[PDB]
């Protein structure tokens, strides 16, 4: 039995003219959709965007003020820790960490990005580099703060990399973020947390992806094909 | 009325769920209908689902085996069913239409109940080529078989051409696939073999969906992977 599956899409194609097609999809099961953009963005996408199971992201905002300002301007949910906010701007788990902790203090839902690398991956770290991205987040937490939060997952040693992940793999990855909230946090909280696969994920592999056990549902970039990861949802 | 449903559920080896488990939520789930319900293992778990699985509605088959010495094995052993001519041993390990039809046979021949597996790709489904590639699967079967034999049969169509592809199965697609198969056996075979002929539902099936394909006219259970939510596949057979 699964909570709310949740289909966010990440902006790195014309935005309008995504949020129109968006605007005109029928979406009839339990989904809550998420379009997360950029700064420069972020005005036009709250104009245009009026699909009713649609809300409005922002991205990596770290600062309390500015939290303060989405909020009042109607953004609600935000998305930190992506893959290249670690490995390219130095983002490191405590700085993620603090960051979670502000928008929870703050009333936004977070999608917490986490994973590994290549040469995490390769040296058997997967666990110990994925469980520490964690461990460093729910130290900054109270239970109840769970209520506010959902994971995503981004295999990054499969991005760019010329490797592929199997929903086995992604299963697999899925279950020891699981175990963790559930053996620390509890079956409760761990129950009830979506866990999102924010890896390659197109329309020929979405159903299967979504069929496993512990995968709530997507973080993607924003593209066509977004409509049929929603689709692949139920 | 239609015949006595089957829920066949099969193990398949690197699952997140514990065979033991598992075994201990069917013992313990009430099941209060007329419904045959048949857990699938490998080899290696044989021994233990037998000692495990006591269940009153349940029983174990085995699969893929096809040697003589080693189905009067299983027969001693207190296996009377077994499930052959799945997907994966028609793609991955080269079981033909042929090979399927032979261990058919010898399954029958030793005593066995026998669900025979059958279904077309994406590939034979675009080009149109659905009744030829599935009619053709069990013919084969047939061509071995007498008309009594087919009182040990239970054919479960498996939409190959739904699992791993993106590609969504309707109650309706289920509906006529499972017709064709009932109309082959029908006149090929007979209208007294057809109309006492189980013929299940391989393909993909949850809570929200079991009802719906059940209420198929030429739908009468299903063959699905062992998971949790089998027990709600089970009940979705009333």
């Amino acid at each position: 039995s699964k909570p709310q599956p949740i289909a966010a899409a990440n902006w790195k194609d014309s935005l309008s003219e995504l949020i129109d097609l968006f605007n005109s999809t029928s979406i009839n099961h339990d989904v809550q959709c998420v379009v997360a953009s950029t700064f420069v963005h972020l005005a036009m996408t709250k104009e245009r965007l009026s699909h009713p199971k649609f809300v409005i992201a922002a991205q990596n905002a770290g600062n309390e003020d500015s939290l303060p300002s989405l909020k009042d301007f109607g953004v609600n949910w935000i998305v930190l820790g992506h893959s290249e906010r670690r490995w390219y701007y130095g983002e490191t788990n405590e700085i993620v960490a603090d960051k979670v902790a502000a928008a929870v203090a703050s009333g936004f839902m977070v999608i917490a990005c986490i994973g590994e690398t290549l040469q995490e991956r390769e040296s058997g770290r997967t666990a110990v580099v994925v469980l520490t991205q964690i461990a460093a987040i729910a130290k900054k937490l109270k239970k109840a703060d769970w209520a506010k939060v959902v994971i995503a997952y981004e295999p990054v040693w499969a991005i760019g990399t010329g490797k592929v992940a199997t929903p086995q793999q992604a299963q697999e990855a899925h279950a020891l973020i699981r175990s963790w909230v559930s053996s620390k946090i509890g079956a409760d909280v761990a129950g009830e947390l979506r866990i999102l696969y924010g890896g390659s994920v197109n329309g020929k592999n979405a159903r299967t992806l979504y069929q496993q056990r512990d995968v709530n549902g997507f973080l993607v970039g924003l593209k066509p094909e977004f409509v049929d990861i929603i689709k692949a949802t139920q």
